[PDB]
């Protein structure tokens, strides 16, 4: 039903034993990084830029619009020290949350077989005997034996209980909680509007008024969540690009036609291990990405990819591994929570997400990569997506440096990144929105031009950036595509 | 140089939304735990057998041999209660380990930026501006620049110094620092033996006597040390497995000649992440299992696969997918260090990972995974090795529910494993040294019998213990083979 | 629709050099010889079988009972001298046909352009003027402008004309036209029954009797056909297989329905070439015998395969790789007409026809054959098919020099057959009828047994056989299966 | 050693049973014909044009450049009244042949066991007893035991004896054999030149002033005998193909030397079945073919492809085969020899060939092709190479009616055609010499343009051309390819 398949690697002891040479900022696969307290001053933000960050993520479940704001000002600092590594903005929805609410002495130390109520009233202020809901119809929603899990999972509750007014439960585990964490109720249909109120007017009155180029959209469960995000954008949002967040059930039931509604996805790992277990949630990724893969739309793998490094200098060799094979898998971009919005190590992090993605994008055989997208996609295809393929193959047949493509729209990009490439794509547009929008796709950078008259010398142009970003050099080709119906190859000579 | 892939997956709805149905014990991944503390009680042993425990990991890094003897005992007793479920033992030796000394408090927090010099002279009780290190040959071993790793890498210091005595370092991290931790020299030639008086008593006064399967031996650099391991172990350990623990760059350069000595592989990853950088050690993981599983011999995949869990009680996301990539990587066994010896959920830890063991062996493609073993392997092959694939391939053509192997010294049963059968792989032997040792491939369950004579009822026999346990029903057909020169396939009926 | 290969081969300068060194019977194709004239005599049919005849083909288009009685007295006689070389007998049925009448000087010339008429009335005796025809509704059947092949298509005439009593045509080409030649009438539905009364008395009254293991059926076009004969066989003929000729429009568009009712095809060339046009014929055949392999179900390859050796001592280079490419295709049988029946050369067309096969044999890569077959059929299949499947893969994988199989009914064989061993297949059985019709598939060669008890013996009888016929050494392995349920691999050794 | 492999076909019942309806010269496989009396006047070879002949071959094994000389100014007029369907010119060597003398009554009747002496006289008038040979040093070459064949072996004789001036032989069969016919020396080192004096003169004096574009040279046995030829052609044949003909087994033992330095093969299976055996022809014709598809050099299968015809209005069912497998094997020609010459049916010889190459053509699956190719050829390959193979992977992913080549020398489009495209190849050039010479590439029509300027309009030229020739039409794609390093596509619209 759902063939998955890593790409093959070709494994050196070269690689294995010689350290990485190239600029961090030389790999295909992007990085989402979240902005939070740790990464706020512009210095620490040029920092994160040059590690390898390629889309801001601004975390709507925390902060008021004037808390975003600033950050944003801070943002739009540091792409002005760094004007030639263009990011993009992405708004992610509190969608449907719950909630714990305050506790009298701001944290409480859970016991295991303890009994613990919940209260509908938010104002109550909690301790170890009791504590807050931010779902008033908790107590209509669960029946005895549901499981109530807090704080990412830490502890898990019983619902041994219900009332009018509140829920009983046992502690399963102890455990140390704090302030205004996360609460999942799995398997149990929680009474919530998918897009609030609140997620309205911040796509409305935040995302399209500051430019965010992407909606990262919570919890969505159909393809009709998705058409009214776009109906809402309306015609001054519609270079918007949504993102529908899969993590709970009826995202993934429905995960064909929220696709088909979608301009990418978010593989929200955290949510979705809660409300599927666990050791589910490694087949819904490789799915998930090899679904994408096969449509061409970009997707996102995100959600404790070096979770450790918020305390630690250096990633578990589990992390090491998932950061791998989520590229292996065909993720378009691995993204960063906490590693970069209130860790220790917000740069190091990056730092080390980059490279585990060069060394996993070296050892891949290219060759055989292109054969299996090929072998999988129906045929005939559209003129422009056989011209697009075919710079892929032809890069690759001559160890190409690069593919130059000429795109107002960043249509020819988006078909060029879906054969994945070894080398950069390097999409040149007129439009402020396309060469901001592209960094959800793997491989492609893009240069704002002026315009495409006189082709040959805008790729002659081009040509001469990438030289100068050492991109290429004298002897090696490069593959330019324009129209999408010409592509041509040009050697670049001493001159 | 070295292709590696993963097995391809066919993933569907149904298994990322249905629970699991099978016993744990069903699964064909199997699990070394290392034992401690945290599992010392028999009914703790017992639990963690029911949890899917394959084998026992004694760690002669730390401890007296009678501690380890207490332990085993403990062990025995928990094999008393639970007979049908043959663990193996494996030694697990220190080998050339450099541990820190004592501190003052137990305990320090160094500060980065701060110095901090380390002493030749081990009984020296350190604090916050000094600690020994139990390398006496410490200060003509490093020069300045080189970096030293301290607790897995938790702090790390830069060489600016070295005396006849000392060496001085400034701490590049700060850090809460314990007793006895290890450390790491990377790109640094340490002058200690490979194997030392400590690891040749251990050995043969704890290992032999005692009836360890294996012996998992630290820091391997050479075929010429598993070859003094073996001449060690002499005729009275003629029957104990030699699995080399590659962990330095040694190791990955005389892989090769290693593997061929040696009765299997452990992947090191703590230590061969600190003397490779971290984001290689993926590399040197896929290939090593893919030269493993070519050269049918069996490798663990050890080190920080679920370690949250020695704090809570469900793993994280990069966990998760790095317990079931190893088992597509092709790994035969995945362990567990201190989520098992010390941590506050060992039967949680074992548990989870038997459950995702399962999710990721039942999403694998075994027609496609036959193919690709022996399109890769060189024929003619040996007789006994091409009955052994044919019992696979015809399990897989008619969905046998399992493959019965009669033998003598193991070699049937390897050989079969080699082929990654999706079904069980029943082993009968008259030989306790070969029930307990097959424990290392994937898939194999021995039974130790009388005798073979009879051979028709043998098998008869076997097949009523597999419907006993629920591995077989009527309607079922299994594979048995035996002579290797034999295949038959019975179908269960009614009697 | 059909997707149809040739076997890979694998050609090497030593193979194109060095001449052939094996007996000609140990050839895998298996060869039917149409019996007339040119073979009478006992010592002609005994040189046949050296040279590689393997069932012998009585056409009933032609001759009395009483001639092909003395014909099967001859070849009894032959079968004496050469006793364990055990020959199939087919009897090909005349069938609907329709031919010319006789000539006033039993040969004319017509000439281009020229008019002939033919009519109704089949004693007259003509001339270049006039030419009678056997099929009575001739004039109701066809209409102006459709095309009249005669003698084998040597000349066409248009049709001009019809009357109530008769015929007129235009002569295409000049040609000299003997006596008693066949007639085409392509897209013309032509009114005589399928199976004649000829038809069944041919097969109730000589076949059964004489004890006839093939009825090769003329013209068929349902599976209607095919069930009729079937029940004119009844109990008595159960054991006598019908194989289908396929040589009209019909028996094309019903192909998949005939196939299923079929225990095997005839690739009836000559007519088929007649009623399609003979461009097309490459295409029915290729996707006949691919269609036939995938099924299990044996097919020959009929007609001018070596043409002009009726008069040449050698064949055309086209003859040769026509041969060649049947056996590339997949044929099991090859078949001679002309070229044994009446020829000059009999025993030499059998003698390179044996040769042709054996080089086209060797040269195939048999591992990917194997592959390929098993890509192309589903899973699950029986025990018994997956059985017989492993034993070609083991040897193939072994490089065994023959299968032995224990078949009852020739179902083992059969189901081995389909898997195109590189080694023959050495058939024991205790019926008389399965070591004759097993040889319409390739490979299959038996040897009729007492019994098969003491299965060990039987089968170490079969292996000193396979020695005494030079087919296996000391050295070699041999596969053996019986039960369809057990696969035994033998060293031969010195005993 | 030499991997081979037939195209795949898909094979559909509509295909078998729809009639063909495309003009003949659609095809891609290209046909040579030999001119000789049966063709000599202007009507007929207008017809053979039409049929689809592409190269006109001058068997200079007989008659004189006046003969010749004739025939070429009748061809000069047919390609008058077809002047868009230029043909190529091809002049045969007559290398070192050896000819039986002529005959006292024209022909003789051998008869088996019969003996017959041949004498070194070549004016001596033979009879039955007795026949002249034109090989001066035939009784040094002969050992007793070596077999004669005369007549394209339609009679061997064994060589009995041997004395200074004559042989002795023992008629092996009775024939009829006519005046001045062609006689095989197996496994005898003629010794003869290679490259004759007749051979030079014809090469330098008729093939060079009269604008031939091929020499098939005959008997080729070593690399040195094409550098020869080149270098006779010198600076003013510069643009002369030389097609080396491989008939004796020098010429396959050197096969990748003599191939690497021509232009192009012929597979001569007339001499080449005589001197290896005939059953080893079609190991060698097949084996080439791979080995000229994967270098890109094009090959002619020569020799008895539709021999019948030279008698009979219709090919054997063998002949069909053969035209269809050598199709599907990969040859780029076919050729007819004496059935154009000298036969009675020319234009329908031809014609059938046409419609068999149209039906194989259209039953291989090019995607499966495209990709064997590409899968057998090591990367990089140069630029130029990978423009024209990503020309063909488009063309078949959008399923265009044809590749416009621009192309001075043809490189271009031989690059192209090694690639094997569905659609045809339309090559433009200014050179008279490149126009002609690409007929022997599959695929490849030529259009002589008077220039590339303005390359944008002189596609659009093309582009109106082909509808004009109904190779495209409205709605259609195709591809250009210019530079060799660019490529557009191009639909075709209502203007
Ligand atoms: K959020
Ligand atoms: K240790
Ligand atoms: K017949
Ligand atoms: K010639
Ligand atoms: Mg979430
Ligand atoms: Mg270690
Ligand atoms: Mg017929
Ligand atoms: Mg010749």
């Amino acid at each position: 039903a759902g063939a998955s398949m890593q790409s093959a690697a070709n494994i050196t002891l070269r690689q294995i034993l010689e350290p990485n040479n190239v600029n961090l900022r030389s790999k295909k696969t992007h990085i989402v990084c979240t902005l939070g307290p740790a990464c706020k001053s512009v210095e620490t933000l040029v920092k994160l830029i040059d590690a390898g960050m390629d889309i801001c993520r601004f975390n709507f479940s925390h902060g008021s619009h004037e808390d975003h704001k600033e950050m944003f000002n801070n943002v739009l600092k540091a792409q002005e020290l760094r004007p030639n590594c263009l990011l993009g903005m992405l708004l992610d929805t509190k969608g449907p949350e719950i909630r714990t609410g305050f506790l009298k002495n701001k944290e409480v130390h859970l016991k295991e077989g303890s009994k613990l109520k919940l209260v509908t009233d938010y104002e109550f202020l909690g301790d170890e005997t009791c504590i807050a809901c931010s779902y008033k119809k908790l107590p209509q929603s669960v029946k005895p034996g549901n499981i109530i899990l807090i704080a990412d999972g830490s502890v898990s509750c019983k619902v041994l209980e219900t009332h009018e007014d509140h829920v009983i439960t046992e502690v399963l585990n102890s455990a140390v909680i704090g302030e205004r964490k996360n609460m999942n109720l799995p398997n149990v249909k929680v009474d919530l509007p998918i897009i609030s109120e609140k997620d309205k007017n911040d796509i409305l009155n935040f995302a399209i008024p500051m430019g965010c180029n992407f909606i990262a959209a919570s919890f969505i469960q159909s393809a009709d969540d998705v058409r009214l995000i776009r109906n809402l954008l309306g015609p001054r949002g519609r270079h918007i690009k949504i993102i529908p967040k899969i993590e709970n059930i009826e995202g993934i039931i429905h995960f064909d036609k929220i696709l088909a509604e979608s301009d990418g996805i978010m593989i929200a790992r955290g949510d979705l291990g809660m409300e599927i277990s666990p050791e589910k949630v490694f087949l819904a990724q490789k799915l998930m990405i090899s679904k994408c893969n096969l449509q061409g739309k970009p997707i996102i793998t995100a959600t404790q990819m070096l979770e450790s490094m918020t305390k630690n200098p250096r990633p578990t060799r589990a992390e090491v591994t998932d950061v791998a094979n989520a590229v292996l898998d065909g993720t378009d971009c691995v993204m960063l929570s906490g590693e970069t919005a209130g860790g220790k190590f917000p740069v190091e992090a990056v730092t080390i997400m980059s490279k585990i993605c060069l060394e996993a994008e070296a050892c891949i055989d290219y060759k055989l990569l292109y054969q299996s997208l090929v072998n999988a996609i129906e045929t005939p295809i559209s003129v422009q997506e056989a011209v697009a393929r075919s710079a892929v193959e032809t890069a690759e047949s001559i160890q190409a440096s690069l593919i130059i493509a000429l795109t107002e729209t960043g249509y020819t990009a988006r078909l060029i990144a879906k054969y994945k490439p070894s080398c950069t794509i390097l999409a040149l547009s007129a439009s402020d929105s396309t060469v901001k929008c592209l960094n959800v796709h793997r491989g492609v950078t893009c240069i704002k031009v002026g315009s495409f008259q006189g082709t040959d010398i805008v790729i002659r142009n081009a040509i001469e950036i990438a030289k100068q970003r050492n991109m290429a050099k004298v002897g090696d080709s490069v593959i330019a595509i324009h129209g999408t119906n010409l592509m041509k190859v040009v050697q670049i000579e001493l001159e």
